[PDB]
């Protein structure tokens, strides 16, 4: 299926390359002299899985209580002819009643953004019903992959949701479960 | 199909973001004071499409006549919560009888690398026959997408091949056709 291919390639081609290096990047950030007077950034990459495929590029636009804090130090790796291919990731503070309640590395799974966009292209022959069905399957397959890869599972958390809705409250429940 | 999803997401989620900015990056590189005594880097992104899905990370390993020259200046964009997500791309000199015959921006389509890798994971339930069939379909679908997007088509060239084989000679035929 479309979802099976996307979930496996997102895992092999992105998560499997960044998750073994994430812990050390977070620790480097947390131990840096410019960051010692702030709360520690939580371990793990928090992956947003909107089942409606509504993927904005700016997280603060989807919820004002999600405030951009900083970028992690970048990771580089030679990848398929791209020398020093750069992996950047962003740190966000989660606000509860105007107060900092948590800090974590957060992003959306970009194949959910491309699934939404595919349904809009006449040439793709991909309906809104296809988009909905494949987005759910993408999330299920990604869960199945990560469950059987404990090394990858311990360094990430999948945040699935349907869409007043509070995205910050959803991230905070996962952040507090730890 | 697996190939349909991967070709559309690679286009929407990568090529459509870098191809509108490539010309200006190449021109900036070609006009830079450190590069005026070298031959101009060709326009267009050259995408390697091995139909056998053999995707090495180092291009000089697949062919010694493909020599790394430099990285283009990076492009950054906010992407799905990743602030200043970095797009890096590499410039290679193509050697013919120990002599520089062409210079271009080159890389493999990374979904061909993930299709090869998928066939190796028991959990993916994806055979070597599936890998071969889907790799061909991925290449065909990517060609179909780019043909009907003239803005994207003028900034890239698809290099498909089956695998003594000379990868540099294959890139040079496309480079000289222009
Ligand atoms: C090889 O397959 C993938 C690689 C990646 S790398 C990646 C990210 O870096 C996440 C952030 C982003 O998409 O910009 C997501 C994916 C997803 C996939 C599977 C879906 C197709 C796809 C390809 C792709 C290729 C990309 C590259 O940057 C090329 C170099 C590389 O793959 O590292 S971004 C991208 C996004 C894609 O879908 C959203």
């Amino acid at each position: 299926s479309v979802a099976h291919g996307l979930a496996w390639s997102y895992y092999i081609g992105y998560l499997r390359l960044i998750l073994p290096e994430l812990q050390a990047r977070i620790r480097t950030y947390n131990q840096h002299y410019n960051n010692l007077l702030r709360g520690a950034v939580s371990q793990r990459l928090y992956i947003l899985l909107p089942l409606d495929c509504g993927v904005p590029d700016n997280l603060s636009m989807a919820d004002p209580n999600i405030r951009f804090l900083d970028k992690l130090p970048q990771q580089t790796a030679d990848r398929a002819g791209i020398k020093d291919r750069v992996y950047s990731n962003s740190i966000y503070e989660l606000l509860e009643n105007g107060q900092r309640a948590g800090t974590c590395v957060l992003e959306y799974a970009t194949p959910l953004q491309t699934l939404f966009a595919m349904s809009q292209y006449s040439q793709a022959g991909f309906s809104r019903e296809d988009r909905l069905e494949q987005a759910k399957l993408f999330c299920q397959t990604l869960e199945d992959i990560l469950a059987d890869a404990p090394e990858s599972q311990n360094n990430c958390r999948l945040i699935a949701y349907q869409e007043s809705f509070s995205l910050s409250q959803e991230v905070l429940r996962h952040l507090r479960q730890e």
